[PDB]
């Protein structure tokens, strides 16, 4: 079967499941497919009103493969950017972060518009780790959904955070135990499910305006310093030492 | 006598009391016209320095009526909008929410440059829960306050959440026991009328100016987009049920 | 010796410590000038990534002294801006206020990338004790630092709250025991110093631009609307009995 499934479960809710167990929910080909297909069948089904993104046991998502970075510093490559498939969906998404979330794995959640984290799991914008600056739009979303001092934190030290750490820090957002992560996001969007499919878009619109309107000029400021943070001499060592 | 009253606590600190037990506090005529005179009042009296504007027994205020609500949906009228009334005091108000706060009833609490809520009285921004998009500069207003997040789940539930669920949730404001509300605000009033008046005219000024910049486009855009939303079809029979 | 010390703690951490007792760090021109010093040798150092700054004792710094007001008071002087000078500085700065920290002194510490209070020493905003409007674009920093509700109150009021006080309230920053303060400091240096210095100077030039384009604009509104408050005929004898 295909790594990423989409079922439905009642009342126009749907929940998009991603199960790329050999990537551990890395932004592999199968992983990007699968969620592009999904959100595609979702965008079809005008019944759907709301959508639970979720992973599998005790990942959310690993987001770029090291592999994949060490491709990178021979110029192998380009950067992947997940943010126009998610924020091209119309309807209220749910990220239910039940496990992990590494560096764009943790901004493919945070793209969201309701997040729910795991107090047992870790989660980094790690791109510092690697010694390099982060892409993908991190800093305007992150200081955005988690405020700016704990965004920071999280992009200068580039560490792993326990969930339950985030919440004694002050994050706005649910942190919950492990096994109840899904079903308090099945809670929340049975709730918001109950508005007519009409209003859910439009509020959601109105809402995403002042974001989306700052989001294209972000991508291309982060991409550019990367560019330059990356192709510096010690950057190939730091990432052979991080696997 | 008139259902809101103006009344002098010392040291320049007044308090506007809204008591229209019949609509509960709601949007009615009395309470609009005693809020407009109180207020003008408030204007020409320059040795007032703060107002604290609260409600009586269970309710600060229930905003728009669901009789109100029924006559609109037959293009009966226009949307009443308090928020000029408000917005144009020129000293600071602290508004005590010692009571439940309803839809444009919490907007108006939240217009305020202080805000205490009450911990065992219930808040919401319930416009969704009819089935459309809230009027008032409703996500400018909440989104400021509140914060994102918490702004975001209100708004796209429309659900009740008592003062205590909010506290747990970090709202940036003082929730308190209902019979130590006006009491909390009153202290703080004798606090901020220590100053000058021209300073506090001055300072509120500045303080007020970005949200007043973005205040007329955020009316605008979210009265277009309620016009659409509450125009459809199967919104008569949820404002029916929700008597 | 020299009032301000500039020491090295290893990997590019470096400290540089606020001593001019008989001002209480405050904005002495033995504090000026010894700022300026140690961030200029700071500056021809491109071995260094960590600024820490911190006082000595129980300050941290007292800011403009009262004797210094007084003698605006009868238009003698101007008003001291170090914003440029912190503002400047192109590697991270962690303000360790171990002390108290009041006017242009706890402004000083919010201009740094991150801040670290105690439990048991005090911080104000103080301007409007005297009954003035305050300089150094307090409320952009405030509100964006500190949450907007929480700065309105500090600026509104003026009164000295404790770091145990501040953490009840919500603040996004550390508050830890005096005897801590430096230490956790120090530690998070550490943390932040494992990236290259290239990444750290561009992550920061990124992370600050959004508020170095308001900055200008909100020194002169705030000195504008500063010049007339200030200047009002009851403000000598406020200070008067602030001594």
């Amino acid at each position: 079967n295909a790594v990423v499934q989409l079922t439905e479960l009642g009342n126009g809710v749907v929940q998009i499941t991603m199960k790329d167990e050999s990537s551990r929910n890395g932004f592999s080909p199968s992983i990007v497919e699968g969620l592009r297909h999904c959100f595609s069948v979702v965008a079809q089904n005008q019944q759907y009103k709301v959508v639970i993104l979720t992973g599998y046991g005790n990942y959310f998502s690993s987001g770029a493969s090291k592999e994949y970075l060490i491709r990178k510093t021979r110029g192998e490559v380009e950067v992947l950017d997940l943010s126009g498939l998610i924020l091209d969906c119309e309807i209220p998404i749910i990220a239910a972060m039940q496990g992990h979330s590494f560096g764009g794995g943790l901004l493919l959640g945070l793209y969201a518009d309701f997040v729910v984290f795991s107090q047992e799991s870790v989660y980094a914008t790690n791109f510092m780790k690697y010694g390099f600056t982060p892409v993908g739009a991190t800093s305007l979303i992150l200081r955005e959904k988690l405020g700016s001092e704990l965004a920071q934190e999280m992009i200068y030290t580039g560490e792993n955070y326990r969930g339950k750490e985030l919440a004694e820090r002050g994050i706005p957002f649910p942190v919950v135990s492990r096994q109840d992560v899904l079903n308090y996001a099945q809670q929340l969007g049975q709730k918001i499910a109950k508005s007519p499919r009409l209003s859910l878009v439009a509020l959601k619109q109105h809402l995403s305006a002042d974001i989306k309107a700052k989001f294209p000029e972000a991508i291309k400021k982060e991409l550019e310093i990367h560019q330059v943070t990356f192709n510096q001499p010690e950057i190939a060592s730091r990432i052979q030492q991080e696997f």
